[PDB]
């Protein structure tokens, strides 16, 4: 359990963790950024229902949708 | 100079973009792998299911009969 600061690397295959830790030695920080990124969509693939979910556009418009009370 | 438009950092955060473009210059080739890394995580979305092809479905109902029982 002697590690300063590794878990992302721990989260896939050998065969990826291995090309990732080769080149991630050169940048520890580069990789840092990325490791968000990745995270970013991940949880794109699901979205729970808080206020009205926005994304899908629509070249043609009507009103807002059904929307009546709160 | 300004580029003729973007993908993949244009639209996703720009504010993190901005950190990523300069280190991009350093590892053009690392960033490529990452792309395919948070490409992989997105099919992972789904998973093997389906054991017995699909058939039976049974939750509370323990026999039904009631003409024939003997």
């Amino acid at each position: 359990g002697h590690m300063m600061s590794k878990l992302f690397l721990d989260e896939l295959p050998e065969s990826l963790s291995r090309k990732i830790g080769t080149v991630v030695r050169v940048l520890p920080s580069s990789l840092e950024i990325f490791e968000e990124l990745y995270k970013y969509a991940l949880n794109e693939n699901s979205n729970d229902r808080s206020e009205h979910h926005k994304k899908p556009r629509i070249d043609d418009s009507s009103d807002l949708l059904k929307t009546d009370e709160i």
